[PDB]
């Protein structure tokens, strides 16, 4: 094989962003960004039809929950769009329908944000503030809920996904 390249880095750390009107100085505690470029997944119910039109879109960047501690605990609306490191959390996860790829810039490494002492820690979570635009949306494989398994043969590619590393 070949030794890996290192990531390109972004100067904007919500280059990513779907709804740009994210307010980066909001976000509490301060923010350790993500800097490694590996996939990263999402547990969705919602379909790829509208997730590759509009990318992930967060609930609300205006009067959402800003700090990374809350939203994780609570989960109220909020301008972030989570995902995992873990390729394999969408076993843990009742009925959500698919399981999502992504290839996308930056985001803020949340144990890294809030430490690995949380409920939520073993969900090795990239929260992206502002969500994440379809380009960044590698595609997506639908999951049997009884066995807790991607159906390959149905995975799906976004037509809209630009590589870029």
């Amino acid at each position: 094989k070949a030794a890996a390249p290192a990531c390109p880095r972004f100067d904007d750390p919500v280059h990513a962003a779907a709804d740009p009107r994210v307010d980066v100085e909001r976000i509490t505690p301060d923010p350790v960004w993500r800097t490694t470029c590996g996939t990263l997944y999402r547990s969705d119910s919602r379909g790829p039809a509208v997730v590759f039109e509009q990318g992930f879109l967060p609930k609300d960047v205006i009067d959402g929950q800003y700090d990374i501690e809350s939203y994780v605990l609570v989960n109220q609306p909020s301008p972030y769009v989570s995902t995992t490191y873990d390729h394999d959390l969408y076993k843990t996860w009742h009925k959500s329908g698919y399981n999502y790829y992504i290839d996308a810039p930056g985001g803020v490494d949340v144990n890294k944000t809030i430490g690995d002492r949380h409920k939520w820690a073993d969900q090795v979570e990239v929260a992206f503030p502002g969500g994440i635009r379809t380009e960044f949306v590698i595609g997506v494989c639908p999951v049997d809920k009884k066995t807790r398994t991607e159906k390959m043969s149905e995975c799906v590619g976004n037509p809209h996904y630009e590589p870029w590393h």
